[PDB]
């Protein structure tokens, strides 16, 4: 029996902060009421044109919703979307079992051991730029799968040497501009994300409605609900332990499907 | 360049019957709107618990309708639905380009001759069963893709014996209760839909909403559009060049990421 994917609810929380944590566990309730497996908090975008913002924001916009989370919502597992290992290291506290690091533990030297010293997993993710913030570019590569693969084991193997067993450590080829304003690369991605599995770790993707998925017709965020349910399908086909998505009802049901393909017949 | 799947739009026809024509023209230029390439028509049920319905019933439901398109949509290509030789014939005259046979021209003796003896394309499915309206039966079998394959190599040699060349011959391995009223099947068969490019015709399936797609939740076929985007667009991934579909402008946008997908780096 193959089992299914783990779907990773996006709840971002980026005068009236308060109004925010009473709608957040709403958020919250339904994206479980959906069917995802884990609630993914952020407070700091990193897609293009973003800018940072310093550790006491980031916390101060996270932890009243972490704390309302664990709350009203007990049972539910959290991931916390940061690179700063000061903002990991409270959310781990509080009770987040999830780090994701869109720098995969470069933007600060201090994250890795901050994880290394919980029993949380860590999603590294590639992205083509050293600032987390990713840029508008329309990067080429020889063979993006070489590249990605090459940084992914890199940064597996600086995970490790800082103490964080493989069996914690999640790997994310990056999709969208995280990878290049040219979209092809992240199809190329899609096509050979089996030959991620040797690595040795679970796999971990985010379609969501990227631009990526804008295809022929330019389509804007609004339509891009079928090619996100078809790319995370097919992420899975093709090894995905995690779908991150902002649909969680139909991108679970589509990735149920994949699931189901990957079935072998009775032994 | 890897060409994109053809999507197949499914127009069924099934006091007043003469209001059914003007309505049809409408929903026509809807799937074109859509982005259909291809319009299906078909004058008789065959799914479970269908009943036969005769040649002049069929032509009365059928006739009126292809002539209304070509008079109105006249760039509009046209597929009929049948398995009665003397409906395939009708159509053929009409301007229908393709006959799709959900009985593999095993229900008509006559009907291989009547498309060999044009320039239509014929699409021969696989069933379980030898009676076009296929049965609900919780079919049972040891290797799937190896009774479907060496089915639809036997009517693919028939068509040929017939005089239908290879490249006028498309096959579809059959989906939900034509294989099986048990879904493992189907899912089975997408997996290995590959396997099928051997026999050197083009493929055509139909996710469709089809109760295999129900899921563990049971879904009722308002729900199935998730999962019916995920198989069409994995049966896409593994060589369909074909889909049938009610959702067309959907399921070509997700088919299209598929293609994408399938899309080798610059060579
Ligand atoms: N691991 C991971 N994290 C992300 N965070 C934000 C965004 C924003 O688009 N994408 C991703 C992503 O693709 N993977
Ligand atoms: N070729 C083909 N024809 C069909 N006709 C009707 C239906 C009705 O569900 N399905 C199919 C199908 O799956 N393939
Ligand atoms: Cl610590
Ligand atoms: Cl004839």
């Amino acid at each position: 029996g193959m089992a299914k994917v783990k779907i990773v609810g996006i709840l971002n929380v980026t005068g009236g902060r308060f109004v925010e944590t009473d709608k957040a566990v709403v958020r919250a309730r339904e994206l479980l009421s959906q069917g995802a497996d884990i609630i993914e908090i952020g407070g700091e975008s990193t897609g293009p044109g973003s800018n940072t913002i310093t550790a006491d924001e980031e916390l101060a916009r996270i932890v009243p919703v972490i704390r309302a989370i664990r709350s009203s919502l007990p049972d539910a597992n959290i991931a916390v979307d940061t690179y700063k290992a000061e903002v990991a290291r409270k959310a781990l506290e509080l009770g987040a079992t999830m780090i994701n690091d869109v720098s995969a533990g470069r933007a600060d030297p201090k994250l890795f051991g901050v994880v290394a010293r919980s029993n949380a997993q860590i999603v590294l993710m590639y992205s083509k730029d050293t600032d987390p913030h990713t840029s508008f570019d329309e990067r080429q590569y020889v063979d993006v799968v070489r590249t990605v693969y090459d940084f992914l084991a890199e940064r597996k193997k600086a995970a490790m040497s800082a103490g964080i067993p493989a069996d914690r450590i999640i790997l994310d080829t990056g999709l969208g501009h995280f990878v290049s304003s040219d979209p092809q690369y992240s199809f190329q991605l899609l096509a050979h994300l089996s030959d991620f599995q040797d690595l040795g770790c679970k796999l971990f993707l985010s379609p969501s409605r990227k631009s990526f998925l804008a295809g022929n017709e330019l389509l804007k965020t609004a339509d891009r609900l079928p090619g996100t349910i078809a790319a995370s399908a097919i992420a899975v086909l093709h090894g995905a332990d995690y779908i991150r998505t902002h649909d969680v009802l139909e991108v679970r049901r589509g990735c149920e499907i994949a699931t189901a393909i990957n079935q072998p017949p009775e032994r």
